């Protein structure tokens, strides 16, 4: 529908939609991109490997013929081609309200043009809706599209925190840009450390805060909640009731539970994605300190129905969470090691069941002020996409970089954190660490690793990296997702990555 039965009201907010709603729920734009951001990465792993396509995920092993790939790079290109269709029904509107929309609206695009080039290289290009194929613009074209398209929309955006929650402030966009130049030695081929550090300080420097208590920021009420709305620079709505979405927050809390789990926060625990040995390793540096049930404790098979049950049982073990808390001196070790659900592994010989890794428990559906959430399946937890502390750890990586002291911007999240051990020195091995501790299961992971050529590398080898227990390297090439063969044979505008076949 166009012209009169144009609905640019509607449009408008189904473009903010397609971040947070959609099998169909294995291709929704959270799901897709986080899989391939997260699955391959020493923060987590599936637990079910017969899925199709996962142990290629799980291995840094896929092809051009990868499904997850397909469906990450057909949902980007589809979101794309939604913007693009608001663009040219809105083109040549100069009241203050489009202006504003397709301000935001080219934010959105913008940002699923980064995912592109982060994930791929480069894009199946197209600036308008229309039945011509699309071209390919990669590397530094597309990077520097990304950051035009950012500069030029941000008059028109609104102040940092005055735009109705859920939607693109000023503070968005300079935070994309601050991830843009961060990266750029990847795009590029030339780092721009300083853009980095200068557009990550004026997010710092706007009315956007750090949330006191880390753990809020991903509960059922962050969207009713200030000290965690503070820090939030772009959520993406969700809601138990109206706002579903398999591959939204149901999918980090329902995901992340087995049934037996104290305060699973839903009644289905699908006991697929938990933590690698490597992620544990992130807060317990010697993985022996890690609190841990003695193999030679049975757990029992009565009496351990209930939570209060499994409460007590964990708090004689000392395996609760808050005592895997306690242990780690930081607020972020939200992980589990209890007997709800059984016995935990924390590393494994051979990825056989969701137990084989401790749980993460880090995403909830509660609510920090107690009260009831609106369902009791679907999670009312927002997804924090965009966190003012993503601000810290790139100003602190980017001063890092250019021979400073980044220890002020790292303490500044392990204060927050209340973090018993504050850093004294920073190191390159000690930054990527603090973005795993902060940032794990949020979907990032393997862009910093690409970033500290720790991705395919052997300079960082974890858990079932390339298929192996201990951690073993795969061909450089596969820093770059390829672009699936589907569009290959489709549009041959497009070529291939380096490396594939
Ligand atoms: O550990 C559980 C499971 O976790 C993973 O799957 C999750 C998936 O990744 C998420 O996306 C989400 O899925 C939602 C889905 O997208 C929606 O479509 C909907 O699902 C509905 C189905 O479409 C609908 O058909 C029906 O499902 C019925 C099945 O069709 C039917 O076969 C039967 O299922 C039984 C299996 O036959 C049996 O083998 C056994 O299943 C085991 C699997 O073999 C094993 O791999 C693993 O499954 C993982 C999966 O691999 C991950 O990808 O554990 C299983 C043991 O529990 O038992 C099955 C149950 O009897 O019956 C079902 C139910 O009628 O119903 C659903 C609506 O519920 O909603 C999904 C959200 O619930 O979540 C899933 C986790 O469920
Ligand atoms: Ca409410
Ligand atoms: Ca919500």
């Amino acid at each position: 529908q166009t012209g009169g039965s144009f609905d640019q009201q509607g449009v408008f907010v189904k473009g903010y939609a397609m971040l947070g709603v959609t099998d169909e729920g294995e291709s929704g734009f959270y799901r897709t991109t986080f899989n391939c951001n997260e699955l391959p990465t020493d923060e987590c792993l599936w637990a079910w490997q017969k899925n199709q396509d996962i142990p290629q995920l799980t291995s840094i092993s896929w092809s051009p013929s990868s499904q997850r790939t397909e469906w990450v790079y057909v949902r980007l290109g589809y979101d794309i081609t939604q913007y693009n269709f608001f663009l040219d029904q809105t083109e040549g509107m100069t009241d203050a309200e489009t202006l504003r929309q397709r301000a935001e609206i080219r934010f959105l695009r913008a940002l699923h043009y980064w995912y592109f080039l982060d994930l791929f290289g480069k894009a199946p290009f197209k600036e308008h809706f229309s039945n011509d194929l699309p071209v390919e613009k990669k590397g530094t074209e597309l990077y520097t599209y990304i950051q035009n398209e950012l500069n030029e929309i941000e008059a028109d955006m609104y102040e940092p925190r005055q735009a109705p929650f859920g939607r693109a402030d000023k503070a968005a966009n300079w935070l994309l840009r601050a991830r843009l130049y961060l990266n750029a030695g990847v795009y590029t081929g030339q780092t721009d450390y300083a853009k980095a550090e200068e557009y990550a300080s004026k997010v710092i420097g706007s009315a956007y805060k750090l949330c006191t208590n880390y753990s809020e920021l991903f509960m059922a009420d962050n969207d009713e909640n200030e000290n965690a709305m503070q820090e939030i620079i772009l959520p993406i709505r969700q809601d138990g009731v109206k706002t579903r979405n398999y591959g939204g927050s149901t999918y980090l809390v329902c995901g992340t539970r087995v049934a037996g789990m104290p305060r699973m926060g839903t009644t289905n625990g699908w006991s697929c994605i938990f933590a690698r040995a490597a992620m544990v390793q992130k807060f317990f540096s010697n993985l022996e300190d890690v609190p841990m049930l003695p193999a030679d404790v049975e757990i029992p098979t009565k009496g351990l129905d209930t939570d209060e049950q499994i409460d007590a049982f964990d708090a004689e073990h000392g395996i609760r969470t808050e005592d895997m808390i306690k242990a780690a001196g930081d607020d972020r070790a939200l992980l589990y090691s209890g007997v709800g659900g059984g016995r935990r592994k924390i590393q494994t010989d051979a990825i056989s069941g969701f137990t084989d890794g401790l749980s993460i428990v880090k995403w909830q559906n509660y609510r920090s002020d107690g009260k009831p959430v609106s369902h009791a399946t679907y999670p009312d937890t927002d997804i924090p996409l965009f966190r003012l502390a993503e601000a810290y750890l790139t100003r602190a990586e980017a001063i890092f970089r250019q021979g400073g002291d980044a220890t002020g911007d790292i303490n500044e999240l392990r204060k927050r954190a209340n973090c018993t051990r504050k850093v004294q020195t920073v190191t390159e091995q000690e930054l990527i660490d603090e973005w795993a501790r902060e940032f794990y299961l949020e979907g990032r992971r393997r862009s910093d690793l690409v970033r500290f050529g720790m991705f395919t590398t052997n300079k960082y080898l974890w858990d079932w990296k390339g298929g192996a227990m201990n951690g073993t390297s795969v061909a450089s090439y596969y820093n770059k997702y390829p672009i699936p063969v589907s569009d290959i044979n489709n549009n041959r505008n497009m070529s291939q990555n380096e490396g594939y076949k």
